[PDB]
């Protein structure tokens, strides 16, 4: 029937399965940095226009709500104050763990995960970004075979090195129409890349080869593989970000045990939820939409779960830089859950609570093997 | 103004213009069969995940509500009990006729239409599935010309043989980007098919040839041609299921009198409704979504009719196997109609009722020539 | 918090930045003309089906509400009555200026802009349709070079000749996947066009050449370039109307100062709003949807602004022919604004009012240099 889940959802812990480094709290232009991170627009896009989106105003609202000094709510913060401030936000929303994709580095970063864990008050683990590791290995080798040996060995060693999952940014570089590639074309892609002088990996033949060939390595370590899907920057071709384009890859590997996680998804969240309903081992979130498109979080959540199992959708923030972005994601997502489940037909209160727990922390705890961190 | 159409919609009859065979009520694993039919996932997909979708819970709710034995609500049923149970569900929702696409055969089927009509208490007629008839004729002929003569004669005889319409499953096999094909390519497709040893018709050249060439035969019999659109299984390429891809076929035949019905449509229901607004003789439904994505039925209905004429959208369940799937479709669709029409601006109560009648039974009665069965 | 903006929105002026000529009020078949303009269906589409869409009923409701003679609400009108009637509708909704794309000519038009301004009681300015000017110049020249010189000079002179912006109908002719074209291919397109005997410009190579080459001319005059996006007639390929397909053109010119306005957008309004969030100088509206899909205006507005800046979305009607179509657009859009902003989080009442003003008139006043006309 009709329930009131607000108080329950207030206390539900969050395992943020995909997010990003924070920056140094002492950085002076905090208001502008908040504005800049509130959008995927680039540095040339007018800041005044960014400030006329709702996300920025959500960030300001949270800054005011949790401010150390109500009279100087946008002040830079020294280390004790910044830790206090982070603790207030992460604690308010009951975040219990962050899994950080360490391949994105914001300006003035806090890179150390132990320092991040001290700052926010909860455990923080790393996700291995494939393409950035591929780039760094490229610089050390002049031929495909030696590069591939070194890179693939690094991928195979990720679990041993303390990573808890993997990430591909293919959608930002080449799109998601993943198809198998012969080693001839992959190696030609490598050579073209090497000779171009550009560090950035943008070769579709080489990225697609890499993704097909690392899948067994990832399955053997039994850790998830995340993909960015949808919502990107002006250099992302969003037309190629429709996750239906991944069907051949999903057919190839999900039945073999590859756990694939579709990040963000918007505007293709119905497609992602559909895919979750027909493929094994396929999970998704509405991160980035949930904080940077805050008025859409409830309707997007609802649309996202029309066909999906509730045990396949995950909480993530996709947040970087400042705790407001984490907080806003949490607030909008938790509001969406209450609005969705309060009037949901057919199921009892206990089932509603079981599904909310799954989405917020429990599915990710299982998927990423983080059960211990989520113990009460 | 603001009306309350609940009581009116409760009594409105339904002509289910596209649905599927039921199974033997004596089958022992009824709970699991209900779960399995509640999704388009295949037998290898984890049943526990399917059971964590809302559709399964809707089916269980209806099973409990209408149960023969409240203490054993999921029991298999002998023939008198099963007829009683079917009568309770079909009667509650005021189903008055089923048009069954006889080309899908669930395991342990009830294939006889007279037996089905006795079971459910209302008339049941057949829809002629093109591709399955094409397959069965293929087995009897070693060359295209003899196959085409035999198959086309069968299509021409469908009305005489008691079928009330036609169906294409092209979307599941080859997609919906229908383009004309020369007989050379069609016959080469036939030969490749014949030589492959695979019974399943998957040749795009041959399917597209077939669809262009049977259109005049169907027009001459003045019966509708249904197409699956959108929501399919993991082997369906949903990217090719966008009905905008059908525009050349629609331009070719709708003006000639071909009555085309777009089944399911989701996630392309706005596209289908748009098409209904600019092509003659083009109808659609939100079947399969309405029962298997039950939380989406109201918003999907609303989105579907933003541009469509209300006289072009139809009720269907797309239900098979068990009466719960029929009932859930009816319940969610009837709820959508009340929610939509109660507050709809500009039109009077009488117009609201006229449109509800059109959608639920009257348009399909006209389209399929079933006026007699829908008499009060 | 929760505001009540109804009274505020009632008084907000509208700058209708994209709309179309009215027709002679004396035309006898006014009811049928209202029906015919209420849809993008063509003259062969059954009028009875058009009359079973909600838009027609909205038009009738407004006709009754504002009727000169309550007893003959659908009567043709002589000139004084027609001016009175237009004044009632435009005045009720607080229209303050119309910018008319003069490249669409309805049957029995009022073509004179001064006469239109007298009829409606507000200033009326012209938008220069590229393709129709291109067609008219084609008739006067037998070779590409002389045609291009004449046409490009006309484009360069548009501001001097009193036009206030430009419009491309590329979406209706060739779609929106704009790519650069060599002069060889453009000139071959011109020759094929010239030799075909068809006046209508349909050559993709020539249209795309034209659009890339006129951009600098338009930037130099600092006036906007409008594109039809999405919702078109049965001869429009809506599949090619996805504005994500424009990304290379937007990357080429927005940073150079080209002000691009995406008209209508539906069903790709989320895509348009996304684009507004990551490109400079990129604006959009939900015109045509707002009046011809009147039940969708609120949800479409909401979806449209999930990511966009509120300072990038504009009011337009896309209305032609009769004042009811203008009025219905205004009514549905103003209702959408109240529903959206009343409960919008994070921002204060003043910010809500600032954004409403931006959308209704102020952004367009700036963009089109019409500040003087919007003075109170
Ligand atoms: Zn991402
Ligand atoms: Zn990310
Ligand atoms: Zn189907
Ligand atoms: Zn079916
Ligand atoms: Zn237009
Ligand atoms: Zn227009």
């Amino acid at each position: 029937g009709m329930d009131d889940l607000s108080e329950f959802v207030d206390q539900v812990p969050l395992l943020d399965h995909h997010c990003h480094f924070l920056i140094d709290g002492k950085v002076p232009n905090r208001d502008d940095r908040l504005a800049q991170v509130s959008t995927e627009a680039d540095k040339d896009y007018p800041l005044a226009d960014t400030k006329n989106r709702l996300a920025y105003h959500g960030f300001l609202a949270l800054a005011k709500e949790f401010a150390l000094d109500a009279n100087n709510p946008l002040a830079a913060m020294n280390d004790p104050g910044y830790a206090t401030y982070n603790h207030r936000i992460f604690g308010h929303f009951h975040f219990k763990e962050l899994l950080i994709d360490t391949g994105f580095v914001p300006d003035d970063p806090i890179l150390d995960l132990d320092q991040t864990a001290e700052l926010v008050g909860i455990p923080v683990k790393a996700i291995y970004r494939l393409e950035t590791h591929a780039e760094d290995f490229m610089l050390e080798h002049d031929n495909f075979a030696a590069w591939w040996q070194a890179f693939s060995n690094d991928v195979k060693q990720a679990k041993a090195h303390g990573f808890v999952g993997f990430k591909s940014i293919a959608a930002y570089r080449v799109g998601l129409h993943l198809e198998p590639v012969n080693v001839i074309e992959a190696a030609a892609g490598f050579d073209t890349w090497k000779h171009s002088g550009e560090k950035r990996l943008t070769s579709k033949p080489l990225i697609d080869y890499m993704l097909y060939h690392v899948a067994p390595f990832i399955i053997a370590q039994d850790m998830p593989l995340q993909f960015h899907v949808g919502y990107g920057d002006a250099d992302t071709d969003m037309y190629l970000g429709n996750p239906l384009l991944m069907r051949d890859y999903l057919k190839a590997f999900t039945k073999k045990g590859l756990k694939v996680v579709l990040l963000h998804c918007y505007p293709y969240h119905r497609e992602a939820g559909y895919l979750a309903s027909v493929f094994p081992n396929l999970y998704f979130d509405i991160s980035l939409l949930d904080n940077l498109g805050p008025s859409g979080a409830s309707r997007v959540f609802n649309e996202a779960v029309e066909l999906a199992p509730y045990t396949r959708i995950l909480f993530a923030s996709d947040a970087s830089t400042y705790p407001e972005m984490y907080g806003l994601a949490a607030r909008q997502f938790k509001q969406a859950l209450v609005a969705h489940f309060n009037q949901l037909p057919f199921v009892d209160l206990a089932q509603k609570k079981a599904w909310i727990n799954a989405i917020c922390w429990q599915t990710s705890a299982k998927l990423y093997h983080q059960e211990r961190e989520l113990r009460v």
